[PDB]
């Protein structure tokens, strides 16, 4: 288990360790060496998801390691609640940026292993403050340099907890 401690609340996140192996190791490694502290959700599309964990405050660009391959070819759709990394066109370049789908997204979806049917790879879902989520998708946004859809006030990911105990989301 995982939380994001924002402020606008708690995001709980289980991870799909055994259907994304490498992308939740990854995920983990980045979370381990405080990556995702004082990151913010700077892109943020009503209707479509919010996706983080690549900037600081004033649009900062933290320092990533090597990508990891797309494990999308899972069987997991971007459905609403799911996490997803973020990548460019090339599918195995995600490195630590991911999403949270605010509705089924399909068009994301694997539909092959290809250029452009690899899609977007599901490694984790939210099981507790998707109220949070569903604040967070609504506040104001505006331009930053070569960002769109940043919010105005920053939305920051104050800390991460992350937990290998016995947990109750089962």
């Amino acid at each position: 288990m995982v939380t994001f401690h924002t402020n606008h609340g708690d995001i709980v996140i289980k991870t799909f360790d055994d259907k994304a192996p490498e992308t939740v190791k990854n995920f983990l490694d980045y979370c381990r060496e405080g990556f995702y502290n004082n990151t913010i959700f700077h892109r943020v599309i009503n209707g479509f998801m919010i996706q983080g964990g690549g900037f600081e405050p004033g649009m900062k660009q933290k320092a990533t390691k090597e990508p990891i391959k797309n494990e999308a070819n899972n069987g997991l759709k971007n459905t609403r609640g799911t996490l997803a990394m973020a990548r460019t066109q090339a599918p195995h370049s995600a490195t630590a940026q991911f999403f949270i789908n605010v509705v089924d997204n399909d068009f994301l979806n694997f539909s092959g292993e290809s250029l452009q049917g690899w899609g977007y790879c599901v490694f984790a879902e939210v099981v507790d403050g998707m109220d949070v989520v569903d604040k967070i998708k609504g506040v104001a946004t505006g331009r930053s340099g070569m960002h769109q859809d940043v919010p105005k006030e920053d939305v920051i990911i104050e800390s991460v907890t992350v937990s290998e105990h016995h947990h109750h989301h089962h």
